[PDB]
Parts: C-alpha cells; sequence; structure tokens
C-alpha cells in the first residue's frame, strides 16, 4: 500500500533523527547538561515507538485489521501506551529542570538529580501500563485492551491529561519568574544609568522628582509635591522612599513609557523587532531622551529593526548623545549590540528554556486532535471519518520524529554537532 510505505519512511526518520540526539549529546561537551539528558532520554521514548511500536502500526495497515491474538493486541496497547507516556513524562521532568535551573542557584549533585527524574519518568510509565496488560484490572475478561470502554478514559487522563496540567502549571510558574527578573534587570540598568534617588530633588528642568526619574509635580510648592508623593507611596513618606517603594514607582514609569512608545509611531516598529533584553536598551534611551528624541535615530532605528546589531551600534556612536554622555551611552550600545546584560549579570540558561517549551508545544499539537477526536466519540456518538481518526493517531506518532529537527533549528550548539557526525 501507500499509507504503509510512508509509515515505514517515518520509522526511518524517527530512528535516523533520534539516534543523532544520542551521539551528538553523547559526544559534544557544551552539549553535556542535565535538560540535553532528559533530552536524550525523551528521544530513547521516541526510540522505543519506531521500534516497539510503529511496527505493530505498519502491520495494522497493510493487514487492514487488527488481526493480532489477544495476547499481542494486549502487549501492544500496553507498549504503546507506556513508550508514549514516557514522552510526556519526560517532557514533565525537562520542564522541571528548567525550572530549577531559572529559579535556583554542582557537577555531582546535579547529576543525581537528573538519575532520579529519569527513574521515575520510566518507572511511573511502566506502572502506569501495567494495568493495561490484566485487563486494567476492571471487567474487560476475553476481549483486548483496547475494547475496554474504560481504556479510553484511563490513557486520556492519566497518560495525558494530567503530565499536560501539571507541565503546563510548571511553565507558568517559569514564564512568572523569567518576568519578575527582567522587571528587577531594568530597575538595576537604570539605577546605574540614571541613578536612584531616595529623598525629593530636582530634576534638569526644576520639577521636584524622586526614585529613578519619577516627576512628582510641575508645580513649584515642594509642600505639594510630598502630597503627591505620599498620595503615590501610600504612607507618610516626610521626603524619603524605601529603594523598595521606588522600584514600584519605577515599574509604573517603565510601563506608562511603553504606552507611549506603542503609540508613537516612529517607535512602535523597532520596538516590536527588538528582543526583550535590546527593549530596555531602548526604554533606557526614552527614559534619557524622551520619546521625542528617540525618534530622532532613524537611521540608527532601522538598523537594529533589521538584525544589524554591528551597524546600528557604530551609528549610534556617532551621536550627541554618545558625546554628551558618554559612560551611559556605551553601556546601552553594547546591549544593542550583544543583546544581554554583559555591560550591567545576563542569565544563558533563556535559549535553552524556550526550546524546551516549543518542544512542549509541538507535542501538545501533535497529539491534542488526537485526544479532542475521543471526547467527539463520547459527546455525540457520531461515527467520525475513519481517515481522519486514522489521521490523528498517524500525526501523534509523527511528533517522535519533529524533536531532533527542532534541535537543529534552534540550538546551534546541536546543529553544529549534527553536521560534525555527517562528515
Ligand atoms: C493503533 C491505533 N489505531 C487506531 N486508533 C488508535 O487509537 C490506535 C492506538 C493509538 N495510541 C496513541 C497513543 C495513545 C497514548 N496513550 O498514552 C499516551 C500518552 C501520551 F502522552 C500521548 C499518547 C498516548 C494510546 C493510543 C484509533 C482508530 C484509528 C486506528
Ligand atoms: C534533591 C534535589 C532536588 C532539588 C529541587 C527539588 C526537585 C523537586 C522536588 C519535589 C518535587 C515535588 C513532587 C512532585 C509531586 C507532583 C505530583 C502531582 O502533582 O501529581
Ligand atoms: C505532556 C506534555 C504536556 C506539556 C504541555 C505543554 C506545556 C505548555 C506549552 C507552552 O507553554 O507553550
Ligand atoms: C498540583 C501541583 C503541581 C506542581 C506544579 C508546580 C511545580 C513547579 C515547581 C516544581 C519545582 O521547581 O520543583
Amino acid at each position: 500500500n501507500y499509507y504503509a510505505t510512508l509509515l515505514t519512511l517515518l520509522i526511518a526518520v524517527i530512528v535516523f533523527g533520534n539516534v543523532l540526539v544520542c551521539m551528538a549529546v553523547s559526544r559534544e561537551k557544551a552539549l553535556q547538561t542535565t535538560t540535553n539528558y532528559l533530552i536524550v532520554s525523551l528521544a530513547v521514548a521516541d526510540l522505543l515507538v519506531a521500534t516497539l511500536v510503529m511496527p505493530w502500526v505498519v502491520y495494522l495497515e497493510v493487514v487492514g485489521e487488527w488481526k493480532f491474538s489477544r495476547i499481542h493486541c494486549d502487549i501492544f496497547v500496553t507498549l504503546d501506551v507506556m513508550m508514549c507516556t514516557a514522552s510526556a513524562l519526560n517532557l514533565c521532568a525537562i520542564s522541571i529542570d528548567r525550572y530549577t535551573a531559572v529559579a535556583m542557584p554542582t557537577r555531582y549533585s546535579s547529576k543525581r538529580r537528573v538519575t532520579v527524574m529519569i527513574s521515575i519518568v520510566w518507572v511511573l510509565s511502566f506502572t502506569i501500563s501495567c494495568p493495561l496488560l490484566f485487563g486494567l484490572n476492571n471487567a474487560d475478561q476475553n476481549e483486548c485492551i483496547i475494547a475496554n470502554p474504560a481504556f479510553v478514559v484511563y490513557s486520556s487522563i492519566v497518560s495525558f491529561y494530567v503530565p499536560f496540567i501539571v507541565t503546563l502549571l510548571v511553565y507558568i510558574k517559569i514564564y512568572i519568574v523569567l518576568r519578575r527578573r527582567r522587571k528587577r534587570n531594568i530597575f538595576e540598568m537604570l539605577r546605574i544609568d540614571e541613578g536612584l534617588r531616595l529623598k525629593i530633588y530636582k530634576d534638569t528642568e526644576g520639577y521636584y522628582t524622586i526614585g529613578i526619574g519619577h516627576l512628582l509635580t510641575k508645580s513649584p510648592s515642594l509642600n505639594a509635591a510630598k502630597s503627591e508623593l505620599d498620595k503615590a507611596i501610600g504612607r507618610n513618606t516626610n521626603g524619603v522612599i524605601t529603594k523598595d517603594e521606588a522600584e514600584k514607582l519605577f515599574n509604573q514609569d517603565v510601563d506608562a513609557a511603553v504606552r507611549g512608545i506603542l503609540r508613537n509611531a516612529k517607535l512602535k516598529p523597532v520596538y516590536d523587532s527588538l528582543d526583550a533584553v535590546r527593549r530596555a536598551a531602548l526604554i533606557n534611551m526614552v527614559f534619557q531622551m524622551g520619546e521625542t528624541g528617540v525618534a530622532g535615530f532613524t537611521n540608527s532605528l532601522r538598523m537594529l529593526q533589521q538584525k544589524r546589531w554591528d551597524e546600528a551600534a557604530v551609528n549610534l556612536a556617532k551621536s550627541r548623545w554618545y558625546n554628551q554622555t558618554p559612560n551611559r551611552a556605551k553601556r546601552v550600545i553594547t546591549t544593542f549590540r550583544t543583546g544581554t546584560w554583559d555591560a550591567y549579570s545576563q542569565q544563558k540558561e533563556k535559549k535553552a528554556t524556550q526550546m524546551a517549551a516549543i518542544v512542549a508545544g509541538v507535542f501538545i499539537i501533535c497529539w491534542l486532535p488526537f485526544f479532542i477526536t475521543h471526547i467527539l466519540n463520547i459527546h455525540c456518538d457520531c461515527n467520525i471519518p475513519p481517515v481522519l481518526y486514522s489521521a490523528f493517531t498517524w500525526l501523534g506518532y509523527v511528533n517522535s520524529a519533529v524533536n531532533p529537527i527542532i534541535y537543529t533549528t534552534f540550538n546551534i550548539e546541536f546543529r553544529k554537532a549534527f553536521l560534525k557526525i555527517l562528515h
């Protein structure tokens, strides 16, 4: 047949791509991390799908019927559920290892942590699929387990929806931490450049300000400038505030600065194109020069928009801004060029955390239409086009071959590693 050939071709792609993932991590220094060890554990889960499950699936297409015995069927379904649950439980362990790398501060303590995580993945996958060999410990005596009306509920909830929610809660907790970091990094970036003042003072235009460039009022009365300060800090500040109280005010000024940047037709385009780190450098400039002045760097802003980080740095050093405050300018131009916090303190893990979430998302993209279909079989009893049911099942098995394709795109170390193995 034609569809059986494609399935066998898929088996080759699954094996070819995932054998690469194993050898690459096994032989490349910069690829020998905790996450990458859980990645090869993920590659083994997919390697076993190609070898212990797909032969049953390609057989299932040539024959056109489930012409196994009842024990062969139970074995196949048990292995199919297990090797796919290991993929889900591996993506869960990957997120958790991604949480500890971001949220927590050893070459020996970490390796022991990976060994425990991997063992839990495969022992749990076994214990979850082991009931399927024995009638799901339910009432289905003389029939295969996939004929059990409770199999769909079991493998959906236990093997998929519960790993789905837990992993989703971890990544949400991960995003929240990274967003607190960006709000903290920008505060430090400007208390180094602009300066943190805890008592009321006058800016260069005569207005009473406090914190990091926060005009209390444009009124000349000092007593009135204190009224607006206490109405915003909540307490009788008496002129002095905490560095924490000033950090709350700074975040308000930053958010306000973004509402205007996006409402500025000359700054909104480049602002979208910018990485989050380079986006803080643009906020630094509007904090110093205002949105009016930054919009005058048209030749430079287009180069940031065109990813020309080299030239955008060379042009910005030819401005009257670089000549007026050169120390701060060189620090911000460095941030526009490198895209990190080297000038001020940059986490090198974010790139790996973004790839881990992309793999988890592609996973959900591939299997969710399959489990959405199950919900429809139960809801309306409408018999679904078997070509569609067969498609969403194959799409889920296809997921076993997409992960190595993602490592070549989003990871320079994985991409250059594979090309060295093929040469
Ligand atoms: C062979 C077959 N053939 C057909 N259909 C089938 O459902 C099947 C079986 C499909 N297996 C897909 C993976 C499932 C699974 N279990 O646990 C998991 C955990 C995960 F994270 C992700 C997936 C799973 C268990 C069922 C439907 C009718 C068309 C022909
Ligand atoms: C021993 C070194 C580890 C240091 C970081 C801690 C690692 C994770 C610690 C505890 C994991 C919590 C147990 C997870 C329970 C989830 C069960 C569930 O929600 O269904």
